[PDB]
């Protein structure tokens, strides 16, 4: 009744970061994995961190990993044997593709939660491009050592929740038989249940025991890593089904071709979009690798190899109501706050970070499927975090499973991984996991007091949910 | 101890007994004499009735209607010896419908707001602008009698005595000339003299809970169904001569003073860059207001051919409390109404003031930010049964009782016809701190930035500037 010890790493464990979901993933690992308890190593440059480290008595070298001193700080580090280790990336501000290469060239394993660079038009912030970097690298070699990309809640776990309620909503219809194989039968199952579109919908409700400060932004994860992508243009994987779009809204000359941008910041736009306990809400649209590669994995293309069926899908993110303050202060000022937290469990009084998808178009209207896990639990489970840090924390240990059971795979994305497997690692540690049906739309009490441009032939439009 | 301004010989009748009702109750009770059995408190609920059998105030449960205000009222107003007093602090009321009865009725009144009677709407009858022509149009009708002040709480009501106060500080601080305005075409000659391109009423509230805001509750530091009801009417300002650029949703008036229009959008989710003392630069909501429109025009200058030449934008620029701000993007996100909602008690505020003023720009020192920085704190001290929100409205309703009851006869007037200088020597020793700042802080700071925008870089403070779209 104890806990499943998964896998012996029988090399080096090089976690790279140790801020919030560095210090909920060190406890799963430790948990998990057998191995050499001196061959786990933690770099990051904080004395903060580097504190936390030594109360937990884990080696700890307090050094950012840069451009410069990445080659001589790491090959030493994953090749020190006997056998194959494991790069974990939990950090802000490094290069995940430069990491991830060093990593094959030396047989470690290597996983991340989001593509970034190394410490600029518009379309060169997007996370489309970010990853045509990524899909570049596995092209150019195929194969070789394990390395997974973005395999966090969301990006992650959320790409299995698809697939899952994929699989739920025929079966809710009556359709019997074998379930997908194959990406292109996921996506003929996608467009044969006729989804129009994704909705990643978050609602944070984790919330302090103090009030929120004056001139401080206040979040239950990364601040620096969560303005940062707030900041970018808003992103989204784009449907065959849209018939408009903003005027500022542009595409992609190259690449996969299932991406669009808004020429405007992502933490500042806003959506209608739908969660079981929020019911309906705003969601901002901040940009989301997940928004383009569940499209791109749904895509089905005719003999030309152009797409004749692509769900859109985007984050619609209603993060902790200190978050939603952080930013009308953040943006009402033009300026980042003076200061910032995150919020330790020990900080937190109630709440949940509910995070499902929302599947919608299809005869049932829209599904709702995903994680409600609560504060409570999570510190009944799991030490060191809140419940945004263990979605994510725990997706990171269904994914090291996943390498490590399957360590000649290449590059892969949250995607390509094996959902069911992922799911059953990953499930003790997302409390109640449930699909909801909903006969809410983005139409819902509309048009009102004023005239709105909305196509009330096709509710689920982005035009009509976009705030404008 | 407290000055005693003048008796009231009349009944006093209070429309609303309210979070305002509960603040300006005590502030009558103090400031003025009479015979105490002689006030009556009229509001439907259960809760204000237990609140004023509680002071030992006679009470009608009712709620005033287009079906019973005239048999209700009348007899209440006219009960003699003297010249009686109708104070509306209430929702769903017709403030002009009442007010013309008091009028009529030879007593004298006071309230906050024009409203009309609560409905059992094309947007342009929904706008304050429409409103506020219907009182123009009954003074019209009616000249001079029977004194009745119409908006006379902080906002609108005291921005209006500020925004005089803060002309007579820009004018010493940028040297120009000349004795201080006694007539509204003076007033209007002087902001055009400096050089006031427009005016944000600049309001930031920072009373925090003790509690964290429930789901599904709307909450606030004042009338929810008030600040809703107004942040549902379309976003509203007075448009200056100086603004070059509306956007396409936006619409004017056929008729009236002229010195309006409105956005097809609800003000309440209509953002405007905008900045005070303890906030700098921040979001405000665009929420429709009366002084919008009024102090707009009663600034405008015209030729002899009756054209406006000068004008000052006015409009609000409301950063509410935190749990308001919620309040809000909870309900737009879901399109309806909480199915629940509280005002804040004094006792269930942590700290925090209420920063109310206003900011004058375009001028040589490009912004001025003049007014009250009031306190939880400072509040509890010097007044019961309010938190600062309240007090800063209540001590403005008894500023304008004490000026109705100096000049009696002076017909329907709004707070910019009032004597600025007698209003705040009433109503400061409410106020807290009330300070001046200059800023250069403008809607153009830092911008453009990452992303391309549709600015105006020939004039900071355009409207097209300060609008987020
Ligand atoms: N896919 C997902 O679900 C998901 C969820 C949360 C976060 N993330 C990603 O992970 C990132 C980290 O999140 P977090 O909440 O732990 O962030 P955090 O801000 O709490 O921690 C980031 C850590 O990185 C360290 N760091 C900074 N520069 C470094 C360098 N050059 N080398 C090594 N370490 C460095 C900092 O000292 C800090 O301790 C986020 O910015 C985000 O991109 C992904
Ligand atoms: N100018 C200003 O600065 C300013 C400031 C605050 C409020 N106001 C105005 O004053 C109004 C009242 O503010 P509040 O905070 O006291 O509101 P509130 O919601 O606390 O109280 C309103 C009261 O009116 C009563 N009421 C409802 N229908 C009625 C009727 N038909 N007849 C008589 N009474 C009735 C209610 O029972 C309630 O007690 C607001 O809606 C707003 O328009 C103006």
């Amino acid at each position: 009744t104890d806990w499943p010890v998964y896998h012996r790493i029988d090399g080096p464990i090089v976690m790279i970061g140790f801020g919030s979901i560095g210090r909920g993933t060190l406890p799963l690992i430790e948990r998990h994995f057998a191995f050499d308890r001196s061959k786990l190593v933690v770099i990051d440059p904080s004395d903060e961190a580097r504190k936390l480290a030594e109360a937990r008595g884990v080696r700890f070298i307090q050094q950012a990993v840069t451009r410069d001193n990445y080659r001589e700080l790491l090959v030493p580090l994953l090749t020190a044997g006997p056998g194959q280790g494991f790069c974990v990336n939990l950090s802000v501000d490094t290069s995940s593709l430069d990491i991830m290469e060093l990593a094959r060239e030396n047989g470690a394993l290597y996983i991340d939660t989001v593509v970034q660079p190394w410490l600029l038009k518009p379309e060169a912030r997007s996370n489309y491009a970010l990853r045509e970097t990524v899909l570049a690298a596995r092209r150019n070699k195929p194969g070789g050592t394990t390395a997974v990309s973005c395999c966090g809640a969301n990006p992650g776990m959320v790409s299995w929740f698809v697939k899952q309620a994929l699989v739920n909503l025929a079966a809710d219809l009556g359709v019997t038989g074998e379930e997908p194989t194959t990406r292109e039968e996921w996506a003929r199952l996608a467009m044969d249940l006729g989804v129009k579109g994704i909705h990643i919908a978050e609602r944070d409700t984790q919330r302090a025991s103090f009030p929120k400060p004056f001139d401080v932004f206040v979040n239950t994860w990364s601040v620096e890593g969560f303005v940062s992508e707030g900041l970018q243009p808003a992103e989204l994987g784009w449907g065959t089904f849209e018939r408009w779009m903003p005027d500022n809204a542009r595409g992609h000359d190259s690449g996969c071709g299932a991406g669009i941008y808004l020429l405007q910041p992502g933490a500042n736009t806003r959506v209608r979009s739908w969660t079981p306990t929020a019911m309906a809400q705003y969601g901002f649209l901040v940009t989301h690798n997940e928004s383009i590669s569940i499209a791109d994995f749904l895509t089905v293309r005719d003999a030309a190899g152009q797409a004749v069926y692509r769900p859109t899908c985007h984050y619609a993110y209603h993060p902790c109501n200190d978050a939603v303050l952080s930013l009308h202060e953040m943006f009402g000022s033009g300026k980042r706050q003076s200061d910032w937290r995150i919020l330790d469990e020990t900080e937190i009084v109630d709440g949940i970070d509910e995070l499902g998808v929302l599947l919608y178009g299809h005869g049932k209207n829209a599904y709702w499927y995903g994680s409600q896990l609560s504060i409570e639990e999570t510190r009944r489970i799991a030490p060191d975090q809140n419940a945004t840090g263990l979605q994510v924390s725990s997706a990171v240990l269904a994914g090291m499973v996943w390498a490590l059971e399957n360590p000649n795979a290449g590059i892969v994305e949250a995607d390509d991984l094996d959902f069911r497997r992922c799911l059953e690692v990953q499930t003790p540690y997302l409390g109640p996991v449930v699909g909801v049906y909903t006969d809410w739309t983005p139409l819902a009490g509309r048009p009102g007091l004023f005239p709105e441009d909305i196509d009330t032939s096709d509710p689920w439009q982005f035009r009509n949910v976009l705030v404008r």
